[PDB]
């Protein structure tokens, strides 16, 4: 699914090493600009432990 592609996309994102310095807020912006919504952005902040 859509949903499934946007969710999965951002985790694999989030996992690099090396944008863990990159600003939460930043992420968050970032993701919404790649059409997640807020619980999809805190369903893939959540599947990175």
């Amino acid at each position: 699914s859509e949903r499934e592609k946007r969710v999965s996309n951002a985790v694999e994102f989030l996992l690099d090493s090396r944008v863990r310095r990159t600003p939460t807020s930043s992420k968050v912006h970032f993701l919404k600009s790649k059409g997640l919504s807020a619980e999809e952005i805190c369903e893939a902040f959540t599947k990175v432990g």
